[PDB]
């Protein structure tokens, strides 16, 4: 069928468009994930590189928050720079990509913004800790200033520890991240948007901490549901040796009292995604991109 970027629609709910995407590290896609039903030819870097850029070009985001970026310096930083994006990259200290014999270096988080829209006010590369234990996961938090209005806001991207058995570990990481954002936003004086692959479904403690934080954060993709009270049924969908995995791990959190969600990019239906799920010949990651338009209240 056609590329998913031709199937997904924006639900209507100087806007700022934020895109959240775990793009699937090249070294991990070929060497560790064991996508037993995705053809190997669809995982080639040249094919994936082109599909990732096409997704970004389709949605023309003002802010791009990425995880699992192992081709920052050779691909995404130079190419997106030519399109007007300023980039920041922060690698995991011990990336699993380094376990692959022909990898392209460590993966990590990246944060891109359109230079002609925003001025960079401050930036922090945060190594997440779990009750003071130094972990292998990271966050980037930047304060930006709108060059037209003068409004400042904070954008953060993170990637938490994966897999079952790390629920308490993820909760501690999230608490550290929230603690950092408390400091950077001066007690919610600055509006906040947090993008990440939290590697946790809404039933996990880490989700509840974000949902009950005094930062007053809402999850943007809940607004796709009828009453706006439920997270989407999935943000990642693939088939491993272990079995078919379909769950919600990706979120865009936002200051409920300071930002309004104007739109959200809808999900694929079961019929549209195809029997072989993601990734595929027409989509380069096992996670769907999340895209929302925000506006400042009043
Ligand atoms: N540098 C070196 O020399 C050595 C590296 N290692 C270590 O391996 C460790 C792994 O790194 P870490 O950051 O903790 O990675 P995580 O445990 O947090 O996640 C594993 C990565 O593969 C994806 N994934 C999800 N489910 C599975 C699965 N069932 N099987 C395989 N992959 C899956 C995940 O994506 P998603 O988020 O979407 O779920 C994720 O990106 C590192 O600490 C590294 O130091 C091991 C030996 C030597
Ligand atoms: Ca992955």
């Amino acid at each position: 069928g056609p590329p998913p970027r031709f199937q997904r629609d924006f639900v209507d709910l100087p806007p700022i468009r934020v895109m959240q995407w775990n793009i699937l590290a090249q070294a991990l896609g070929e060497g560790k994930d064991n996508f037993v039903q995705c053809p190997v030819e669809a995982l080639k870097w040249e094919e994936r590189k082109c599909l990732i850029l096409e997704e970004i070009l389709a949605y023309q985001p003002d802010i791009l928050c990425l995880q699992e970026v192992d081709h920052y310096f050779d691909t995404f930083q130079p190419l997106l720079s030519r399109l007007g994006y300023q980039g920041t990259f922060f690698p995991k200290p011990w990336s699993p990509c380094l376990d692959v014999e022909h990898n392209n270096g460590p993966d990590g988080c990246a944060l891109f913004f359109l230079q002609n829209r925003f001025k960079l006010v401050n930036s922090a590369n945060i190594r997440l800790t779990a009750m003071t234990l130094k972990t292998n996961q990271v966050a980037i938090a930047q304060t930006l200033e709108c060059k037209e209005s003068g409004r400042q806001f904070c954008i953060a991207v993170t990637h938490l520890k994966a897999r079952t058995g790390w629920e308490r570990f993820r909760s501690a990481q999230g608490c550290d991240l929230l603690q950092n954002l408390q400091n950077i936003t001066q007690g919610a004086k600055i509006p906040l948007i947090v993008c990440g692959d939290f590697n946790a479904e809404p039933t996990e403690e880490v989700y509840k901490h974000f949902a009950s934080s005094s930062l007053n954060l809402n999850s943007a993709y809940k607004l796709l549901s009828a009453d706006g009270q439920s997270e989407p049924p999935y943000t990642t969908w693939k088939i491993r040796t272990s079995g078919e995995c379909r769950h919600t791990l990706d979120y865009i959190w936002y200051s409920k009292h300071a930002l309004n969600v104007r739109s959200a990019l809808d999900l694929l239906t079961e019929e549209q995604i195809g029997p072989n799920r993601l990734p595929s010949f027409n989509y380069p990651s096992d996670h769907l991109s999340l895209v929302c338009d925000f506006s400042f209240t009043e």
